[PDB]
């Protein structure tokens, strides 16, 4: 049994709600809170930006510190960092960027992080900003990720579509 309330179960470990992620971490407090980064975890908008703003730009000088002695992540990687107020860590998982013409092969990359954690609050990987589209990226989290994933989806339209195509 976990804290997490009023999602819809998709699969047998796949579980989704209407909902802000930032909120949601401040009141479950989830072991990790996966965050939608860029290579360089600059953290400007979309959920990175939410994310980052929520602990007010702590995230982002942590960041800072992780590029400056390890170099950029992988398209399709991730790194475990703090998660500050939000979440005991932070894993910044990096989807492809659709508007930076990256290949949508590397969402299934990305969702592989996640298996690395047994419990994981997350947006839809390569969403929003990042151009791919959402009911895709919902069928390779759920065709790829085993371990136990809620998925917050900010949209509620968006959300009632998701629901509503899931096959
Ligand atoms: C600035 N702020 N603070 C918050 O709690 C939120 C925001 C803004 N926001 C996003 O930028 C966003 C975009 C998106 O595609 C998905 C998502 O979960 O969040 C949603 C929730």
């Amino acid at each position: 049994v976990n804290s997490f309330s009023g999602y819809l179960k998709l699969t047998d470990n796949v579980y989704i709600k209407n909902a802000d992620i930032v909120e949601e971490a401040k009141k479950v407090k989830p072991t990790v809170v996966v965050n939608a980064a860029n290579v360089y975890l600059k953290h400007g908008g979309g959920v990175a930006g939410a994310l980052n703003k929520a602990t007010n730009n702590a995230m982002q000088v942590e960041s800072d510190d992780y590029i400056a002695t390890n170099g950029p992540l992988k398209v399709g990687g991730s790194c475990v960092l703090s998660g500050h107020n939000l979440a005991k860590h932070c894993l910044h998982v990096v989807g492809p960027n659709v508007n930076k013409g990256e290949d949508i092969q590397l969402l299934k990359s990305a969702y592989e992080n996640f298996n690395q954690h047994e419990v994981l609050l997350a947006p839809l990987l390569s969403a929003g900003i990042f151009g791919a589209d959402p009911i895709h990226s919902l069928r390779v989290c759920v065709d790829t990720v085993r371990t136990n994933v809620y998925l917050a989806v900010f949209d509620k339209n968006l959300y009632d579509k998701l629901v509503s195509s899931f096959l």
